[PDB]
């Protein structure tokens, strides 16, 4: 039986309007007609599965050259979704401390292609990049239409193409994919974005874990009841996905790891302290 | 050839958070982390078609007993979506000034069953009430689960049932319905709410008119580009509906009358000044 080790890697912090994360979280009233929102902070992280069959990476955080005047992100983007991270937080450094080079990664699973998950895809030229086909198509249209604003970074996409990444698209109606012993890719479909992927991992000692990414921002999103994000591509799809994750967790007695939950993240054992067997 | 007269009836004004009407209209930034929304005012109105084949009413505004301590609307609702109207603004009074009694109405078309469109359904006991089946089912579930908050008013629904209204549901996949010479019901389906209906009218002198209701809040919603509302049941469905309306307007050279557009409403000839032939 395979005895993998799973690492949680801290890739810094982001802030944005709380309305993005929880829609109409604090609506104006007759007694508060100019209601104020908040500017909340949350973690960006990635997960490495050191599996005997090969190393698997879930998400890739933000590109190190995202912020600043010479940054890849448009000015309006930087102001609405600012990212802060020290050098040791960069993905390539986190991996380095584990004695892992990018070239050692067999599979990268991209939950979706937003700026905070697909930032460092270009690094893994020796891997197969697993992504939802609808998410891929949508991003490429953004590129082709020369969209310089939004959550799809023109400069990042440019780099993927130039670096000749090897893509494996998950089809709209494609089943879950067994990646390795006790590791399965979940096809969540349209919701938060054009197409979302998750991961289910079964560890001998710790048991089952579901990586939900932005299918579920936080425990507050999860509920119940469900509290959806401010902007959504497919509201119906989003609601269905959350409830599907809940069912899976119950039936397999698995933990659910959210995309950007500050409190949950504090509890994790990170790559600087150890791993999950 | 039939020569109808179409009347626009002013049924008062409402206010709410602008984020309801235009999602993320003013997002927080690093420089404005506690961004403020606004509390915007907009008209509630209904349309009467005095047709030789019979009188047709589109929407019914709010119930006269909605607001106040003894009001049908929950406190939280009254504070988030306050309605103001004088006595002459009440639907029953507007009709009276045209020498029209509720019993004279042959057809009522309910665009949807929100508090500001289905308020006075209970009045028209001599009419056939045309509504989307999915919208009807959803409202009845709110009632059955004893939901006392939200945009579906428990007390309003209660009254419909007690007054023994005569329902004709539009099926999910049912075609447009010819109601009378030059009057057609449009099935928009799920979007803003569970199920939306519109109307297309062809007048000898004025030409074509599309009544969109909450399928399109305002000219700003309409664009292009489309700016969706803060909360939506079916985002995908909503976007599709707007574009469908644009196509119809172009192909038939029809004006589009929005649900709650203050500027457009000012330009209408109201029932106090005349009608459209
Ligand atoms: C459609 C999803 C909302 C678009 C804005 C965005 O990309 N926001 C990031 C921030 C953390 O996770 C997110 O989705
Ligand atoms: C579809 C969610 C409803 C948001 C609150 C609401 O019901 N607002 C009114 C005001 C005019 O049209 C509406 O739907
Ligand atoms: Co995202
Ligand atoms: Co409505
Ligand atoms: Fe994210
Ligand atoms: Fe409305």
């Amino acid at each position: 039986k395979a005895r993998p080790k799973l690492y949680v890697m801290d890739n810094g912090r982001m802030r944005m309007d709380k309305n993005w994360m929880i829609a109409m979280h604090n609506p104006a009233t007759i007694h508060n007609p100019n209601a104020q929102t908040e500017f909340v902070e949350f973690p960006i992280y990635t997960v490495l599965i050191d599996h005997p069959e090969g190393k698997i990476l879930f998400d890739t955080s933000c590109n190190p050259n995202s912020m600043g005047p010479q940054g890849r992100w448009a000015e309006s983007t930087q102001q609405m979704f600012p990212w802060t991270a020290t050098e040791e937080c960069y993905l390539h450094n986190r991996l380095e401390q584990l004695k892992v080079r990018p070239e050692d990664i067999r599979y990268v699973v991209a939950s979706h292609l937003h700026l905070d998950h697909a930032g460092c895809l270009e690094m893994f030229t020796n891997a197969t990049i697993i992504v939802h086909e609808d998410e891929f198509n949508g991003a490429l249209q953004c590129y082709a239409r020369n969209q310089k604003e939004g959550a799809y970074i023109w400069a990042d996409i440019d780099a993927w193409i130039k670096n000749n990444l090897q893509w494996r698209t998950v089809k709209r109606h494609e089943d879950n994919i067994l990646l390795a012993e006790g590791v399965k890719v979940l096809n969540f479909g349209s919701g938060h974005a054009w197409g979302m992927l998750g991961l289910h991992v079964e560890l001998p000692e710790t048991g089952g874990i579901i990586l939900a990414s932005d299918a579920i921002y936080t425990a507050e999103s999860y509920g119940p009841p469900i509290k959806p994000p401010g902007i959504i591509y497919d509201s119906l799809g989003y609601m269905n996905t959350v409830e599907r994750i809940r069912r899976i967790a119950q039936e397999t007695k698995s933990q659910v790891w959210f995309g950007h939950d500050a409190e949950q993240f504090k509890k994790f054992r990170k790559s600087t302290e150890g791993y999950y067997e």
